[PDB]
Parts: C-alpha cells; sequence; structure tokens
C-alpha cells in the first residue's frame, strides 16, 4: 500500500495483510511516522474509488483495496470560502466528509440560521447581520451577468448531492462554494429569532433582482428599491443614540413619571426602547420585502434544460415549491404546468435520463434532461415534497429505475 | 282648543286653532300657511319637550299623540350642528340629524369620517376648548403634545369609582340626540365603546386605526388604564417611532448618505437620470412608510390590548351577598364582580355560559342566567341599567359578526329597553 499524507506532503509505504482493519493501518502509520502533533481529524480517502474509507472497524478485506493502491490520509476539515446571500466571502472550516445536508445543517447553527434544509451549497463577525446597499453603481455593473434563461439553467447543475460529501463532488481545499436559500418555501419567519436568517434571505433577494436574476415591472422595481432605503433609514436608528427629532421625550410619557426620573433619564430609557423598537421594524420591514418578492410573478423557480414528448426544441423544465413548469427557453413563458398537490409519485430512468411523473386524473409528464441533471432534478422534487410536511434528517435522505411516492397525494 | 308651536330657527311663535281630531301634518300645513314664508320646510319636524318626543308619525291625529290643550310645541329642523371630540382629543364639528337614533346617527357620522364598523364606537356625555370645522387632516394626522404642561392639564380623576361615573355618560343607542337632552352645538365624546375590534385592515382603516391608537395613546398618557414601567417606555418609544415615519411621509428629499442609483438595476441608470431616480423613488418611499406608520400603530394597539386590565367597562353596582357599593365590569367576553377599592376580581363570569338575562326595570335589577343554573343578580343605578343593558346586548351582537351586512336590526332586539327578557343568541351548548 502507497499512503499519501496531503498536509506533510509525504508518500508512505506500508507492509499489509488483507485481515487487519482499516484502524490498523492508522495505526501503523502513526507509529511509524514518530510525530509530536494531532492526528485526531485525520481520515483514509480513496479518491480512486472516491469513498471515505470511514468504517474503521472494518477489514480491509471488506474494501478491497488491491496492493500498490494509491491511499490518501488526509484531515476531514478543510478551509472553504463561502459566498453568502449578501455576496460576501466568509472563511469557514467545513466536514468535507460529512454528507453536504448535515454540513450545512452545522453551518447554519454556526451562523444562527434556523431551517438549514431550505440551503445548500452550489458550484460557481458581525458580518451575519449587517446589510448594507453598494458604494456605487459600477459595483453592481461590475457584477452584471447576462442571466438569460439558460445561463441560469447552467448554473443549476452544481447543487451539490446532500446525500455525499464534498470530497466526492470534485471540491478541492480553499474553492468557492455558494451558500443560498435552495428551496424558495420558507417555513416560520419568526423576527424573534431569525434576525440573520431573515437578514441573509432579503440579501439574496435583493441581489436577485439588482443583478436582474429575477424580472420585475419598473413599478415593482421602484417599490423594491423604496424599500432598501427605508430598510437602511431603519438601520441608522438601531445605532443612533441621541434625540433627532423637535419632540420634547417627556410628552410621550405620563406625568408620573415626571416626578420620579430627570429629563435625561426619561431621554435615555426611551433611546434603549426605541433601538429594540427599530430592530424589530427592521426585521419587520425585511419582511415585507421578502413577502413582495414572494409575490412577484416569477418568484421561486428553478430552470433546468429538457426536451418533453413530442418536442421539436429546446425548452426547460422549472420546479417550483408547488409546481412543476415546462417552458421557453427564450421568454420564460409557462406552456403547461402541473402541480405538486396533484402528484400521486414519480419515475426516474437512470439510462434515458428520464423522468416521469404520475398524477391524478391520469395526468403523466414525461421528459428528459442531462443526466447530472436528472440527481439534481430528482432532489429538487423530493425536497419540495419533504418540505411540505414541515408542522426528521433521515426521511430527507429517503426522498432523495427508481420510483417514490409522494406523501401527501390526495385523493 | 289653542295650540302654541315655537318654530326655533325663525324665533317666531304660532297660535294655532286644532281640533284633537286634526293630523299632525295638518298642524303643519296650518303653521306654514299662517306664516306666509317662502321657505324650504324640508327638513323640519315637530318636537314635544314636555314630552321629549319627536312627531315624526305625521299621518296620526292629535288624541292619537296624546297632545293637551294650549301645549307647547316645537317646529324645528331635524338636523343640527353637534361637536364631536374625536379619540385623539381634537373637536370637529359635523351636521347630524337630531330624531334618528343614535347607533344609525353614529353610522353616518362614521361613514362621514371614513371609519368602518361603527358599532364598535358610539357616544359619550362630558363627565374648555370645543370648536373646530370638519377638515380632512384631524382624522389621519397624529402629532404628540407641544408640552408636558399639556398632560398636566388634561388630567382627570382615574380612580375606579371615576370611571363608573363617566361610564353614566353613554348614550341610548335606541334613542335620538333629542330625546337625551342633547342641545344644538354641544359636545359629544366619540369612541370606540366595545372593546372587541373586528379585522382592523390597514387597506381601508388607515383613519380608523389612527384614532384607536390615539384612544390608547391617551388612555396611557392619561393614566386611565395602568402598565408596568417597561411598558411605558415601550409605548413611549412607539410615539417617538411613529413621529419619524410620519415625518418621512411628507419628506421629498434626500437625507441619507446613500446613493440612490446603488438600490435599482443597472438598466434603470440608461432610461433615467439620477434627478427622477431620486423622484420616483422617493414618491414610492412614502406610501412604505405610509404602511411602515399604520403597522407601527398597529403594534402599538397590541401591545394595548395585551395589557392585563384592557378592555373593561366598570359601573357601580350593590350584589345581593355584598355588604358595600360594588363594581361591575363588562368585557367582550365576559362578567367581572370587582372591589370599588382595590379593584381585585372577586368573581368571573364568561358571556359563552350565558343562556339568557332578565331586567327588572323597577328594582333596577340585572339578572343573569347561566349553564348549570348559576345565577348573578345585582342593582345599579336608575341611569346606568339601559347602559350596562346595552354594553351586554352589544357585545353579543359583536361576537355574531362574521367574514360573512349588519342586522341592524338584531342590534335592537338584543339592547332594546322598556320586567324585559333577553335570550344569549350565542349560547354554546
Amino acid at each position: 500500500l502507497s499512503v499519501h499524507v496531503t498536509d506533510l506532503n509525504r508518500d508512505v509505504t506500508l507492509r499489509v495483510t488483507g485481515e487487519v482493519h482499516i484502524g490498523g493501518v492508522m495505526l501503523k502509520l502513526v507509529e511509524k511516522l514518530d510525530v509530536k502533533k494531532d492526528w485526531s481529524d485525520h481520515a483514509l480517502w480513496w479518491e480512486k474509488k472516491r469513498t471515505w474509507l470511514l468504517k474503521t472497524h472494518w477489514t480491509l478485506d471488506k474494501c478491497g483495496i488491491q496492493a500498490d493502491a494509491k491511499l490518501q490520509f488526509t484531515p476531514q476539515h478543510k478551509l472553504l470560502r463561502l459566498q453568502l446571500p449578501n455576496m460576501k466571502y466568509v472563511k469557514v472550516k467545513v466536514n468535507f466528509s460529512d454528507r453536504v445536508f448535515k454540513a450545512v445543517s452545522d453551518i447554519c447553527k454556526t451562523f444562527n440560521i434556523r431551517h438549514p434544509e431550505e440551503l445548500s451549497l452550489l458550484k460557481k463577525p458581525g458580518i451575519l447581520a449587517v446589510s448594507q446597499p453598494v458604494t456605487s453603481p459600477e459595483i453592481l455593473a461590475k457584477m452584471f451577468k447576462p442571466q438569460a434563461l439558460l445561463d441560469k439553467a447552467k448554473t443549476n447543475q452544481g447543487w451539490l448531492d446532500s446525500s455525499r460529501s464534498l470530497m466526492e463532488q470534485d471540491v478541492k481545499e480553499n474553492e468557492a462554494l455558494l451558500l443560498r436559500f435552495k428551496y424558495y418555501s420558507f417555513f416560520d419567519l419568526n423576527p424573534k429569532y431569525d434576525a440573520i436568517r431573515i437578514n441573509q434571505l432579503y440579501e439574496q433577494a435583493k441581489w436577485a433582482l439588482l443583478l436582474e436574476e429575477i424580472e420585475c415591472t419598473e413599478e415593482e422595481m421602484m417599490m423594491f428599491a423604496a424599500l432598501q432605503y427605508h430598510i437602511n433609514k431603519l438601520s441608522i436608528m438601531t445605532s443612533e443614540n441621541h434625540l433627532t427629532t423637535d419632540v420634547n421625550p417627556e410628552c410621550l410619557v405620563s406625568p408620573r413619571y415626571l416626578k420620579k426620573y430627570k429629563s435625561k433619564q426619561i431621554t435615555a430609557r426611551i433611546l434603549e426602547a426605541h433601538q429594540n423598537v427599530a430592530q424589530m421594524s427592521l426585521i419587520e420591514a425585511k419582511m415585507r420585502f421578502i413577502q413582495a418578492w414572494q409575490s412577484l410573478p416569477e418568484f421561486g423557480i428553478t430552470h433546468f434544460i429538457a426536451r418533453f414528448q413530442g418536442g421539436k426544441r429546446e425548452e426547460l423544465i422549472g420546479i417550483a415549491y408547488n409546481r412543476l413548469i415546462r417552458m421557453d427557453a427564450s421568454t420564460g413563458d409557462a406552456i403547461k404546468t402541473w402541480r405538486f398537490s396533484n402528484m400521486k409519485q414519480w419515475n426516474v430512468n437512470w439510462e434515458i435520463k428520464m423522468v416521469t411523473v404520475e398524477f391524478a386524473d391520469e395526468v403523466r409528464l414525461s421528459f428528459i434532461c442531462t443526466e447530472v441533471d436528472c440527481k439534481v432534478v430528482h432532489e429538487f422534487i423530493g425536497g419540495y415534497i419533504f418540505l411540505s410536511t414541515r408542522a426528521d434528517e433521515e426521511m430527507f435522505y429517503k426522498l432523495t429505475t427508481s420510483t417514490f411516492t409522494n406523501i401527501t397525494y390526495r385523493g
């Protein structure tokens, strides 16, 4: 066995039986390496078979490791540059051996974000809560992409397999991944807990509109623009520690408090309370932005390249929280819509790379995508269904030629 | 015999020769004919202050009305001027029908002021500054007082017995303003009477919510309702916030260090110049702050509603097993027996468990019949009997409001006066 230690950049030849446990190989090297530093988080990785040799109690015979096979001994945790929904990069350390879903779950608790199942990873300290507009229009124009439907549909091929690890999906250390809200069904947006969660969701929406990733009318746009201007004003209040109006604070309390406190003591306790008032007004203002965003006709759709039965042209399959949509690749016009509530079950033919959905009233849908898109779309369908049952991390992996049944089929 | 009839607006007395079989309309014609004036008589009606009733039924005879000889009648216009103090403590002059039932009068007043659900509001007699014309911004604009001195000068006794005295002034919704000793150009209080607000919708109730917020704000400022110091400073913060939000709705200029062009997609920088982008954004922002304003006032009301002493109307009453004058308290869902000194709740009954209730007008006693034959009986002052009765019937009628026209006839059924008996329409089980 040739074993490469990644961080020390050294290859080690090891004498192997075939009956010795994986933990044995680890034991054989630590004695052979004889180094005074911590090996606690290192694990064996087999890039030839793109699988972790995590089950340590098992033997080499069960794993089938041939002679002169190139194994790696690598730390599970690596550094990863994540771009938040606010388009700001943050450096964090994540487990490259954990399932992506669990990885995202841990990240959200770290970032203080509830319901991580709404978020995922996409291929290309007070910063988590503060939201500020750019300094100049040039910054926006410099970030501008074509944002055409085919450009977006291509990007959606990058959604990671939530049931696999980071290492199995061609992600090296210090590469850039996008942290994004993947499913557009937001459950319980509670201002009492989700100050950071709501802020990022608002930011994701704000950029999507600014960078024309989603379309809206001029009236809608000016409305969204006004909200940002409003939200910035509210933000200033949360930091303001002074009277900034022409109103006497003593006019806002009952006269019995004029006897108990001096004028400065009233101005103080009101401003303290006002900061808490504006803090919730801030969150609720961002809530309205999101609500308007949610009500847009083109909201909540994820596009994938697909050809439908009897089709002569390139088209788009679109997945929303409540429906699947056949779309024109140029205009985005809805050709036909099937609703998820009317879905009994669905089929995935991995050979032909075809998805088939069965609905009530014997309605049947069939289309064909890229093979990568098949796993992505499969996870999207099962995910949106799994999210509809919120009132269980294991069930998410259950729902993500295979056949799966909609648990919420009525009739 | 002879009828002496005074025409109020013309300041003239007229002696009329009457049979006693002559119709009410006959008196009116004889009056118009003897006066010999080229005047509009459309809104005049006969009024009898001795018997304190309107003679509106024109087809009746003087005998059916029971009009004695030499009785002093008045011929007066039905619509008169009335000074109303809004919940924002500002007075407004409006013209209302003094012959209509108060319930309809309030309804007419509220649609004039653009306030939905008038059945929640009514008119209250004063237990200084009573003159101002009808303007649109007196109804919608909310501004804090100019000095702490204003609060101390408007301060009234807020003890429970003071409240019970004030609540003696609630008008009979089934009678008219004239029948209840209300002269023209007098001051009445327009207030939210019942504390069960159905569908407070910011899309329509910009004025309704504002006035309701004002009533709550003043009740707290004038210490008519109690709250903790944390709560008080919170309400104080809210006002400071609401004033700031209000200022924004009029501001038509940039007052931040942020460039407005950073708030739109780059496609609009080519279509518009910087000035019109700053303009159209400010135009939309005013409506944004306008909705923030309403939502802030809504939160104020919600906090107000959540206060432990909220939504209770107090009346002086003597109970059966009582050694003392005590207080009966009426909330939207319950009746409460209270100690007049401490304000402690002795016992509470639910409206849901109420089958029916009786009113002995002679003894001035109200008796409520509940499930499990538990029975409550008390006695109030003369005036309070009809008043307390109207509060009970009203709150029940308000419980029948569903998301589905207001059965005005039903309201008078549950709050009718002159031993009568009334049945809970919302009795569960």
